[PDB]
């Protein structure tokens, strides 16, 4: 269970057994101390803390656990392991469930509300280096039959310096089993794909796919690109930039006049190619990846602003490239392979 002991300079002190997040199950003595309330999401209460050792500052996000069943996203989180999604450091039980994660101060809600307030724009480089990392988190859950459901600005963590993006909340996370219908209750508002709103209920992993388009054509206008209050409403925005659908572009479901000028035609081009009726037409994450509009991440000279270098980009994996690996002739640039 877990033990509160005050030692070393008035200083409250957790200390719990719990199991890693990934690996076998070998339980360790973890202490944290500093613990503040700074969320309250609905299933639970997210907590965030500093390890006593490292120091460094993870989450605690306490669900009531049931022994009902099994948790489904501890179960999925406890299968990944990518540089581009919130690791689980470890989990641990209450009396109900913790899952200690890694913590991360900035999202890209945060970020795109900044310089949307004032009235300026972030440089078109965050925009790709943030878009692929999101989308290959994407293509590394996609390729285990997973779908997140609930892509959004603000289930993207970034670290400010490094600008490693880390896509987070596994709330909503499902493995898709075709055959096997699935709640269309999941996504939120603005990002959800027009087969949710029509409540399908066969809908594919690519609802994933629509909802980073929406992120993207956010980051590049200031603002959501397909709002409302309601379905009708959101569905009216769609179709003013997409253009009315055809019936068998419904059967399937269930511009260059709307972005700043001066903005590239490659980013303008891949939000075509993801907001689609068709969900079957819309790009895959590894397509996604290799879009001209992340060329420049490739470019051998390219830095941050900042004058740091990029994240890793390109340490695929045959995880990774299942869905296409001749993909990896475009994905991993001739620098890479030296």
């Amino acid at each position: 269970s877990m033990k509160v002991s005050r030692d070393k300079d008035g200083s409250k002190v957790t200390t719990v057994v719990a199991t890693p997040g990934q690996g076998p199950d070998r339980p360790q003595e973890v202490s944290y101390t500093d613990t503040k309330v700074i969320g309250n999401g609905s299933f639970g209460v997210v907590y965030q803390a500093k390890l006593c050792d490292s120091g460094e500052l993870v989450a605690i996000k306490k669900v009531l656990q049931d022994k009902r069943f099994k948790n489904r996203e501890l179960q999925i989180m406890r299968k990944l392991d990518h540089c581009n999604i919130v690791r689980l450091r470890y989990f641990f039980y209450s009396s109900y469930l913790n899952l200690v994660l890694d913590y991360v101060p900035e999202t890209v809600y945060r970020v795109a509300r900044h310089y949307s307030r004032a009235k300026q724009t972030l440089p078109v480089i965050y925009v790709k280096l943030y878009m692929y990392q999101l989308f290959r988190s994407l293509a590394y859950i996609h390729s285990f039959g997973i779908c997140h459901r609930d892509i959004k600005p603000q289930n993207l963590l970034l670290d400010p310096d490094t600008a490693v993006l880390k896509l987070c909340d596994f709330g909503s996370a499902k493995q898709l089993v075709r055959g096997e219908p699935n709640v269309s209750y999941i996504c939120s508002r603005y990002y959800r794909a027009p087969e949710l709103i029509f409540g399908a209920t066969d809908y594919t992993s690519s609802i994933d796919v629509w909802s980073a388009g929406c992120v993207l054509a956010e980051l590049l206008l200031g603002q959501p690109i397909f709002p409302g209050d309601s379905g009708v409403d959101q569905l009216v925005e769609i179709i003013k930039v997409l253009g009315t659908p055809t019936r068998e572009q419904i059967r399937e479901m269930n511009w260059t006049k709307v972005f700043r000028p001066r903005t590239p035609p490659e980013a303008i081009a891949l939000c075509s190619r993801l907001l689609e009726y068709t969900p079957t037409a819309r790009l895959t994450p590894l397509e996604a990846c290799a879009h001209s509009f992340f060329d420049e991440l490739r470019d051998p000279n390219v830095k941050l602003p900042n004058g740091r270098d990029t994240p890793a980009l390109f340490n695929f994996t045959t995880q990774e490239l299942s869905s296409n690996p001749p993909l990896a002739t475009i994905l991993i640039p001739p620098h890479a392979r030296i």
